[PDB]
């Protein structure tokens, strides 16, 4: 059953409970859809000089099928340090990425080539998988949500929370995820699942490698028509295990699509053959690009 499991306190394993005055605000890192993001360094404490990102939100929480927010640590993952709650708002203190978004740093080079991308997806498909044994969904994957720690690994910027914006014009207009990433059953508004996840995962897969997405109209709706009915060509240029994964990761129908029974046939496909999944989650093996 779906749980829905409020968020209003945390504090990592080791420290102390932290409120909005113990934070600095140096600058302002990015901007999401539920607000921005803003690095702080920690006043005081054993953590105090440390740097923080820092996110601002009305109210967040997390479900579950079936600690949680001790379990969601991986490699790829960003951690949460803190979440508290103060004059109606809820902070989330995180883990600081230096790298900026995987997107930013591929349009740093001119080319590219399969095996870069395959770095990233590899990455990326154990994070996916990481939370779905812990009957989490992430959702709203999406390339912003990408980004690069200080040697050039991958990290999530967050790990399927669902949030409430504080500023009560972007709450006003807010509404389910971005469509150019959803899956058809999601458009068909039948509910986010794991199946879900690897079909948006299958678009930024065909968007890396082809610098385009697959389905986009000149608005919301002629974009989910096209998801649900539109034709889409392979690109020629790649190689056919890449022709393969991408062709078993868009089915329209969930449970036909790849990793709907787990992320061990993803594993096992003939495309991430070249990986030590072992070393790669150890961190061990080499990114592609320096940050
Ligand atoms: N921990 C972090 N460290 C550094 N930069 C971050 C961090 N988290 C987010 N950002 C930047 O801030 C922007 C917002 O990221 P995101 O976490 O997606 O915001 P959001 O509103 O929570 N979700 P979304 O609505 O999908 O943008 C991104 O473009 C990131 O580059
Ligand atoms: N962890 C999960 N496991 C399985 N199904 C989930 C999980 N989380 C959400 N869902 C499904 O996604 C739906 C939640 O979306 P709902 O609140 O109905 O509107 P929504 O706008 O699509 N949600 P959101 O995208 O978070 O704003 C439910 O119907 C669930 O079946
Ligand atoms: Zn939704």
């Amino acid at each position: 059953v779906v749980k829905e499991i409020p968020i209003t306190h945390h504090v990592k394993e080791g420290y102390e409970k932290a409120d909005p005055a113990q934070f600095e605000l140096l600058k302002v890192l990015g901007q999401g859809s539920f607000g921005k993001v803003f690095l702080v360094r920690k006043k005081t404490g054993p953590d105090a000089g440390q740097l923080y990102a820092m996110k601002v939100l009305k109210k967040a929480s997390l479900k579950v099928r079936d600690d949680i927010l001790v379990e969601v640590n991986h490699p790829f993952i960003v951690k949460l340090h803190y979440a508290f709650q103060t004059e109606g708002k809820l902070y989330l203190i995180l883990d600081f990425l230096r790298g900026g978004d995987v997107f930013t740093r591929l349009s740093k080079e001119v080319l590219f080539t399969e095996e870069d991308v395959k770095f990233y997806l590899a990455e990326l498909a154990l994070a996916l998988d990481h939370l779905h044994q812990l009957g989490i969904v992430y959702r709203d994957l999406k390339p912003e949500n990408i980004l690069l720690d200080e040697i050039g690994h991958i990290k999530l910027t967050d790990f399927g929370l669902s949030k409430e914006s504080v500023d009560q014009e972007k709450k006003a207009y807010s509404f389910c995820g971005t469509v150019e990433y959803m899956a058809p059953e999601v458009v068909n508004r039948r509910g986010h699942s794991q199946s879900a996840d690897w079909w948006s995962y299958g678009v930024l897969m065909f968007e890396m490698l082809t610098g385009t997405l697959p389905f986009q109209g000149k608005d919301r709706n002629e974009t989910m028509n096209m998801i649900l009915k539109a034709k889409l060509g392979m690109p020629q240029f790649l190689s056919a295990e890449a022709q393969s994964l991408l062709r078993m990761l868009f089915k329209r129908n969930p449970a036909n699509r790849l990793g709907s029974e787990g992320v061990e046939e993803i594993k096992r496909h003939l495309f991430f053959a070249n990986i030590d999944w072992d070393k790669l989650y150890k961190r061990e093996v080499q990114p592609p690009f320096k940050p």
